[PDB]
């Protein structure tokens, strides 16, 4: 592994990717284990569940987008979607699942009223830890990953396909595999305008 | 302490610290070395880049603390802000500094004019990088030594911040982060089984 830092800078979007992985699939599972333990949510409430889907799963995750896509999407922009679908995120090793428990972010409401109009957003911030943290492993290891949002076309898909609770709330699906082309070019606005420092 | 540890061990230190202290394992230079890093390679939508942080030292980190006082005075009566005042004096304000979190409310504004169809996603995903940014700056801070936590007494306190650090109004607070050496180690705990809350399938 690299340091923090490292390992963060390292973190890019990858769409080239393959279906092999450099660690067997229980580590796979370790990093997403590690995450769900240790990334912090508020009042603790770990409303964060992740589903990790390998091998047909994945492959199953990836038609089902195609299948929702062909239904609001004309014939024609359909099949340039199919292929850019089958030739970077349905190629690939497996796909991480980011889902928030909606029992818990409504029971954090109830109990705690005064906060009520936080714990949404509270939830979706976990998630998004949740999945830079996972984003970061995955790369440390070895794949490339990027981070899409085919929810909310897929979501009840989804659920019914892995029997899931339905009031798991999908965020993204973040499709990772082994990469075979490197990132472009990233823009960086200047950090003087973003960061100020007052003493 | 200084060396850094490898990205997982990192994740795993991190923890809620309200017993700081008004010292640092590190040069002003490399805390804000760390914000740099957060804040050139955490991701956006779009590479949008919307995150702003504002880092306040010395009197800037007391003032705030101060700023957040004021405010509950004005909404907590009597003996009972008497509590609040110590737990703040004693848990944020002892620190060393204080990161605020905000997003650029233009460039959220911006990316829903430029692309209508997605106009809807973008405060959850300007919402989304803040929090990213969050953890990072969390866990490398934790890293070099010290303890942080994470506030929320924005939407309170957001007008008068602005006003004091004279920030674009657009700018909007999502967080505040005091740290400080800590002087006390975290507590208890609890963690839900993991396999209510992960599932595998292939
Ligand atoms: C909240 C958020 C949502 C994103 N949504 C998408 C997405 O739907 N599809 C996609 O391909 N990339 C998406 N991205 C990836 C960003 O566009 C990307 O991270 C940014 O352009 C910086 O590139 P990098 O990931 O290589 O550092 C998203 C990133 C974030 C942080
Ligand atoms: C989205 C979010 C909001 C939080 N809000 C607060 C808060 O306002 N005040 C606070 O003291 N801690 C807050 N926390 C800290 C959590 O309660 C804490 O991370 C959780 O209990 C786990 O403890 P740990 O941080 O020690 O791992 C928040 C954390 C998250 C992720
Ligand atoms: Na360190």
């Amino acid at each position: 592994e690299r340091t923090f830092s490292e390992a963060l800078k390292n973190r890019r979007t990858y769409y080239s990717i393959t279906d092999q992985s450099p660690i067997p699939d229980q580590e796979i599972e370790c990093i997403i284990n590690l995450a769900v333990r240790h990334v912090p949510s508020a009042f603790n409430s770990q409303s964060t569940r992740v589903v990790l889907l390998l091998g047909k799963s994945h492959k199953k995750l990836w038609n089902i987008v195609k299948d929702a896509l062909r239904k609001i999407v004309p014939g024609e922009a359909f099949a340039k979607t199919e292929e850019k679908i089958d030739n970077s995120f349905a190629c690939g090793y497996g796909t991480v699942l980011f889902f928030e428990d909606q029992k818990v972010v409504k029971g954090l409401q109830e109990a705690f009223p005064s906060y009520q109009e936080n714990f949404p957003g509270w939830s979706l911030q976990t998630s998004a830890m949740h999945q830079l943290a996972v984003w970061v492993m995955l790369e440390d290891v070895g794949f490339g990953a990027s981070l899409q949002h085919y929810n909310p076309l897929i979501d009840d898909e989804v659920r019914r396909a892995w029997n899931l609770p339905a009031h798991w709330h999908l965020i993204a699906e973040m499709p990772f595999g082994v990469p075979v082309n490197k990132p472009g070019e990233k823009e960086f606005q200047p950090l003087e305008e973003r960061i100020k420092v007052f003493k």
